[PDB]
């Protein structure tokens, strides 16, 4: 689909509602390896380690959960190495080396990456 990076730091809070507010848009959801590989080269170029998508890990106590903040269905994931469990905060970040997926704390100021 496509997509937009946004190269301004801002927590994750601030980034979702800067591509419904700047863009029109949500955080990236990503469905398959193919739309997955292209974001990877896209921030490449970034000297930051991590950028944020529209994945928000939830749940209340041992009952985490994994959701799109656009509402589209979790039918893909990128995991990383040593993720994503028993780590992590409540937000999921993109690797900028090799593209995998990595738990962050929300109030994380990364670049990000909007949908549209
Ligand atoms: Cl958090």
């Amino acid at each position: 689909c496509r997509y937009l990076l946004v190269r301004s730091l801002q927590t994750f809070s601030q980034a979702w509602f800067t591509c419904r507010r700047c863009y029109r848009g949500n955080l990236v959801s990503i469905h398959n390896f193919n739309i997955n590989y292209r974001i990877q080269c896209s921030v490449s170029a970034l000297n930051q380690g991590q950028v944020w998508i529209g994945g928000r890990i939830t749940g209340s106590g041992r009952c985490r959960r994994f959701q799109w903040v656009d509402g589209s269905r979790w039918n893909f994931a990128y995991w990383a190495a040593h993720q994503p469990w028993s780590r992590g905060g409540h937000c999921v970040a993109l690797c900028t080396r090799g593209g995998h997926w990595r738990r962050a704390h929300c109030l994380r100021r990364l670049p990000f990456i909007c949908s549209y």
